[PDB]
């Protein structure tokens, strides 16, 4: 029921966008359908945990707290396809980096993709008392997650940013300000109750579960196979900051770091291979299990004192808690 | 004293900018560094002609309608470095379209440049009333000269589009509706006099003028010579949709057509000559003076329309009518 409306609500949004196109901005239906199928292509395919996120706490606040819970429940789907739609503008900026017209039109859907977020925002909302306040946190959030990409991009050009904070720092903004805290915020302003939370205690845990899942994440990249993780794992061969090197260089004799910085970031096949032993014979894998049960703990722990004062906010975090767990 | 008090804001911007960075968003200094420099690159240079026609409005409407002048003299100069900014934005994402850090870096320019855009106006703005209608109508702008570079891009990829008509659709949504028609709203919306005017005859009067400049710099992409333009004429190797294309096609016999289709678009030094050779033998620059005096005088008639509902505004018109002519 939840998916099925999300879908729906992207057909009410796309026929919207098109239109508008074809009526008030006068494009042909080449390019109307052009658009169709590059919209489809971005937006549609992934898992969309991160718009769901949105419907799943709008419907914890309704009935926790008739004619209400319809116009709650559909500004939190275009709320949600806010995030989709402003997830595959970075998507699109990514195949970027790695008289062309497919490097232009590249570039053309990605800025489309971004104001079609302030399109449908300033017409489902248009009547709505929290469009200013959306929009302007809505376009901080944005503005955190390209601050965030220089500070992972250029974590190593001035290993002296190679710290268990500085890769606090990069999870939170690049990463956990988008995916744990987004989400949840919108959840909160389509219902009404932004200010009914604690936003430390819910900021507190948005940073954690992202700790979670980026350090798992970096895990994959590095050691599960490319079948089975889904991707090519390049952060070693990138020069990434990723976990399981700061914590190697915390570890590791002075020799074992000398062999570090003289076989990472180099794209050599044997190269890499000598970094995935250096992090196998420092048994980071076991660090890795009981770094992950202690911010577990930490994110179980948090979700008690938000529940304290907000019991049907707490439920649908242990839901987004459970879908990274 | 306006382009002293424009550079004197760019501080103030700057400075707010850069420290908010510093205190809200934990960058370190030599990140800091890096954006000043990178920020004064992309928005200082240029003749800074869309920001200061800003200020030329707001100075006239004050006069010709003691506090109230500062406030909004000042809100003129962050809406003329908005405009600067997001022109800053679309050349850093042209500089792409013509584990690398350079490209990275760009692209993350062109999302810092358009971010910054809106940190400002909900800064400097946060207690104006017109803060929720100047970043929609700012919005759809920016929504508007994305489409029109669609129109651009894909002139020759869907010389079907190659039509009088077509061109003033990419000259109005690509340039016209960013240069001489963003800088006259935002100039009406910092005076408070945005339903005081004419908006239809304000619209046509932007129109012509893209049309006027458009035109004008077709031609000297083609005529004038690159020491003398500064740039190097390529709309001829880009196969764009230029006025000298759709005129020729219009007085050209059926072979200088099929000539003029096997020479466009080509990179051949000598294809390119044999194009301005048959722009030559069609005397299209005798209609080149005939047309622009054509569109020139419809833009005189067309302030005298808005002076009768609007004095002080035709007298700023006038002044960006003679940047261009
Ligand atoms: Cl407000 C907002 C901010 C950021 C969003 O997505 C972040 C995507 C960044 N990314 C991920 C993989 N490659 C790039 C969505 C909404
Ligand atoms: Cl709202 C707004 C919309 C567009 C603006 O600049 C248009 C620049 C496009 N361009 C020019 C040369 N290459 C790319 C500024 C403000």
């Amino acid at each position: 029921m939840p998916m099925q409306m999300f879908m729906q609500v992207y057909d009410e949004i796309q026929m919207f966008l098109l239109e508008e196109l074809e009526l008030k901005f006068d494009m042909d239906p080449n390019r109307v359908r052009y658009l169709r199928k590059m919209m489809d292509t971005t937006c549609l395919g992934g898992k969309y945990n991160r718009g769901l996120t949105v419907i799943d706490v709008a419907e914890s606040l309704l009935s926790l707290s008739g004619a209400r819970r319809k116009r709650v429940l559909h500004d939190a789907c275009v709320c949600g396809w806010m995030i989709e739609f402003l997830q595959a503008h970075y998507l699109v900026e990514d195949d970027i980096m790695d008289p062309d017209v497919t490097v232009q039109c590249a570039i053309n859907d990605g800025l489309l993709l971004k104001s079609w977020t302030h399109m449908m925002a300033m017409h489902f909302f248009a009547d709505r008392p929290f469009l200013q306040d959306l929009l302007c946190r809505f376009n901080r959030v944005d503005y955190t997650t390209a601050v965030g990409q220089l500070y992972d991009v250029t974590s190593m050009f001035d290993f002296a940013e190679f710290t268990l904070s500085n890769y606090k720092r990069i999870v939170k903004y690049k990463t956990a300000y988008y995916t744990y805290l987004l989400p949840l915020v919108m959840g909160l302003i389509v219902s009404e109750a932004l200010p009914t939370v604690d936003m430390g205690v819910t900021e507190e845990l948005a940073m954690l579960m992202g700790e979670y899942f980026q350090v798992q994440d970096d895990v994959m990249d590095c050691f599960t196979p490319p079948e089975r993780l889904g991707k090519v794992g390049t952060d070693i061969q990138d020069a990434k900051c990723s976990w399981l090197a700061v914590t190697f260089l915390a570890k590791a004799s002075s020799a074992q770091v000398a062999e570090f910085k003289a076989n990472y970031g180099s794209g050599d096949s044997e190269k890499v291979a000598t970094v995935r032993r250096l992090y196998e014979e420092a048994d980071l894998q076991g660090d890795y299990v009981a770094y992950e049960a202690a911010v577990a703990e930490q994110v179980k722990e948090l979700i008690e004192k938000l529940r304290l004062c907000s019991p049907g906010f707490a439920a649908s975090v242990e839901t987004l808690w459970g879908k990274t767990y």
